[PDB]
């Protein structure tokens, strides 16, 4: 069934929650230790499946993504084996150490979430990575993929349970059938906390649009954006939108725009940069402005708000750096903003004024890696204003608590009835 | 209108946003200064709407506490120039300093949220606390009271926009009109951010029911608890349920509900807190294990989680204190819960069991105020699993913003194709 599942999962969740001294990492590295050593079960369920699956050949991206090789078994490992070791002291980190009066210590610490709820497409890969999250985070998870690789997602699933049943003998985890009627799954609510999608924008999208009364973890859109000042180095800003854009288009992350100071268009930048794109053969329109401007230039864009996905990148040039703020704000879907220029007053101008959930200066739009942010490995990437800002690390998985442990203490002893002072002697939390 | 405003409050932030050290602390203290020097016009208008508004006499809560006295105006005089000289530094304090490669010093940096919300019923002493913790937060805000306080709400909204118009010259904050179908105010959206209804329980339910598609503060229940277990000093228990009790039966922190260790039965304890609860006249209801245990007791509780607010606490009797995990996480609303015992074993036992939102320990249920917590003028009570746990100062209010300022880097820079290695130095947050 399904809540007899979600109630399970809380009470795993409770007893995962006393077992964090290396007790959770001893479950995990010995996970690490199956998954490396009785990997036979794991690929021989895949290529069945897959040579099932074959003969469907949905669409390119699943149909390539689905797979699995002993490759990225020995790279999960490793990367297991680094959660299991790095990931030693997630829950019960001390936040604030005060004394209100006289052996009475008030004291926030982390906490546990409880029942998390995973939703991905076919990604054989993706669930150790978050089940190793989770056991890191000792909270409660359920999952949830798509219509393949069944059997693949029951063979993982018993490897974990087994790797489970040694230390804690509780298992909160699970998975369900055939794609449950989802929209079922989270109307659900005081069981599952978080929602965290990680299929495709697609997806994400059609959980933004069913998400109410839930929250919710990830972003919708990837709608990055760049500008050049008159005060940057050509060729700089030109390996920059090289690499920004031709790295990994359908990323998310990726830029899929371009702004430009008025005044550089008579240095001839701007045909470098076409010349650029047509080298990596990206399909660029313009914008009102620059449509203006040329004799004819590129196409008419659609909509400034589109996203692309592939070769693509709309390009645009405005006066004044106001106007570009103006413009960032207007259209930008504050995922990740960047700026290029070798005056910094600009630089402290617009990092002050622009409000995306990351900025850079002189960098890529391809940094929003949670890894690459010496982050460990990330779980999504949140657009929402709370809790968490786009790259979440485990941090993001971790609330707060208050806890009190006072003697005799009471609430009116403090009025003017009883001796009690205030102190607020925040002690150095441990 | 209204977009309109969204917009210029928008605006508003982006302008406050650039007056951190000390210009905003003029700007709360200057008003604090009008507010205490010009009060005139102010109690004439009060009186001017209340005696409108007494004739109507819609119920006891609103019409009793709509009032306003001078010393509440010295009241919130003092507590405003306590909110300017201690948040000196709320926005632009750092988190995170990390330096990935040479010269490359990534960031993460608190940060204002934006359009805020605040919904309450007629409270004209509430607006002031609120519009300063804005100012201190330097973040835009939307105000919205009801029918009543009109003149009032209008007075005071003229004061702190003339308190304003001083220093930053542009005005984020404002007020609407009669109740405006506050369901279209919710209904907008990439304006306002989160919600802080003040009004009270009916009004925070209407809000909850209402609120979709728009991160909310606040709480919906107040459902505490308190055990007790056979390691107790009696008149320990016994006074603790009196303050616990008896103090402000309207709070929403306050303890609605009793559990008692069975043992404890025999030494005549349950009589003598029942005299007290009749010294304070307060309507008990029973517990089905206890219904069964005495030959009549008190009668019988309809539903375990009800709410009272007036002089009634339910009362039950459990064997293990397992038994009272199991009835606390079934029942209780993670509010705030307690124990009492001379035993630290089940001291630490509850404590790392037990997960509401705040607990304690010989204490009062009486203690979650924010301001009793050291925490400054309190905004509300989050009972959410996110981004906040019950109390929330001025913490809940300014979330993070990743900045980066590389000199020349890329990311492919740090494939093997360029001599790029990390570092992940932590450097000392200043």
């Amino acid at each position: 069934p399904v809540e007899v599942m979600a109630e399970n999962a809380r009470t795993g969740s409770r007893q995962m929650q006393a077992l964090t001294p290396a007790q959770r990492a001893s479950a995990v590295n010995t996970l690490a230790d199956l998954l490396v050593s009785r990997e036979k079960f794991i690929l021989d369920a895949n290529a069945k499946d897959l040579a099932e699956a074959q003969k469907s050949g949905l669409a390119k991206p699943l149909l390539s993504r689905l797979s699995l090789n002993p490759a990225k078994l020995k790279n999960l490992s490793v990367g297991l084996k680094q959660i299991a070791e790095d990931s030693h002291k997630n829950v019960g980190r001390v936040l604030r150490r005060t004394r209100l009066a006289d052996q009475l210590e008030l004291k926030q610490v982390t906490v546990p979430i409880g029942v998390l709820l995973v939703i991905f497409e076919s990604r054989p890969d993706s669930l150790p990575q978050v089940a190793a999250l989770a056991m890191a985070s000792a909270n409660g998870l359920l999952l949830k993929g798509g219509k393949e690789a069944a059997h693949s997602n029951k063979a993982l699933m018993e490897l974990v349970k087994e790797a489970l049943a040694t230390v804690g003998a509780e298992h909160a985890v699970s998975l369900v059938s055939t794609r449950e009627e989802i929209s079922d799954l989270l109307s659900m609510e005081n069981h599952i906390d978080l929602i965290i999608p990680r299929g495709s924008s697609d997806l994400v999208r059609s959980i933004q649009q069913q998400s109410l009364h839930i929250p919710v973890l990830g972003h919708a859109e990837g709608v990055c954006h760049v500008y050049i000042d008159r005060d940057a180095d050509l060729e700089k800003a030109l390996r920059i939108a090289r690499d920004a854009k031709c790295d990994y288009p359908a990323a998310c992350n990726a830029m899929e725009t371009l702004l430009i100071h008025e005044d550089l268009m008579s240095g001839a930048i701007f045909g470098d940069v076409c010349n650029m794109l047509k080298r990596e053969g990206v399909k660029i329109y313009a914008g009102p402005r620059l449509n203006q401007q040329l004799t004819f230039g590129p196409p008419a864009a659609k909509s400034l708000k589109h996203e692309y996905g592939a070769l693509e990148c709309c390009i645009e040039v405005v006066p004044s750096l106001d106007e570009a703020i103006n413009h960032i704000h207007t259209y930008g879907s504050s995922h990740t903003d960047v700026i290029v220029t070798e005056n910094d007053a600009a630089a402290r101008q617009f990092l002050g004024s622009v409000d995306s959930a990351c900025v850079f200066h002189n960098a890529s739009s391809r940094f929003a890696d949670g890894f690459r942010f010496g982050l460990g490995a990330e779980v999504g990437i949140s657009t929402a204003r709370i809790h968490a800002r786009g790259p979440v690390g485990v941090e993001g998985l971790l609330t707060t608590k208050w806890i009190l442990e006072g003697q005799d203490h009471a609430a009116a002893d403090f009025a003017e009835g009883g001796g009690r002072t205030w102190l607020h002697e925040t002690l150095p939390l441990d």
